[PDB]
């Protein structure tokens, strides 16, 4: 067939029911999701290709990064719970990976400030249980599906993409092949 499992995608040998209909896995401190964020565009072009009523979550993991990590994971539960993702992604990547200005939690704070995410409004949200929950969301994902690397893409509880078999000369080209692999794996 033009798809097969093994290639653009690997079937997963103990699936994961309930799981959100399109579930990605990053970190601030991976090289490809910096690509996928900045240069690829991966999510927003999967989410154009996506049909009426799916959902797409994107989850921050622990096992980059150390104890940093583990404050972005924080972090980014933070930004899922006042829905300012897009106006973080961007400068905590940069922060990282770029300018590598990032290097405590009151660093990652600073970014949000800067973002006009007020220090009452983060500090609270920090602190909060709702922000635990979401952190505790975000590890039980990961978790559910044994997960040791990242970027990674997650159709159903069932499939997970494997960008390691699509051609990486033409970047529009493989985005493409990759938003379509996951438009079919859904139609599935």
């Amino acid at each position: 067939a033009q798809y097969e499992d093994g290639k653009q995608y690997t079937t997963l040998e103990k699936p994961v029911a309930g799981a959100p209909q399109v579930l990605e896995f990053f970190s601030f401190f991976c090289p490809h999701c910096y690509q996928f964020e900045e240069v690829l565009h991966i999510s927003d072009n999967v989410k154009k290709k996506l049909p009426e009523g799916v959902k797409m979550t994107k989850y921050h993991v622990n096992f980059m990064g150390g104890d940093l990590g583990k404050d972005l994971t924080q972090a980014w539960a933070v930004a899922m719970a006042l829905g300012v993702e897009d106006k973080v992604t961007v400068p905590l990547f940069e922060g990282v990976q770029k300018t590598q200005t990032i290097r405590s939690a009151s660093d990652i704070r600073d970014v949000f400030i800067n973002a006009g995410i007020k220090g009452e409004e983060y500090d609270a949200a920090w602190n909060s249980f709702v922000v635990k929950s979401l952190v505790a969301q975000q590890e039980k994902a990961a978790a559910d599906v044994q997960l040791r690397g990242v970027p990674a893409m997650f159709v159903n509880g069932k499939y997970q993409l494997n960008p390691q078999g699509m051609d990486t000369s033409n970047m529009d080209v493989f985005v493409q092949q990759y938003a379509d692999t996951v438009k079919y794996l859904s139609e599935k």
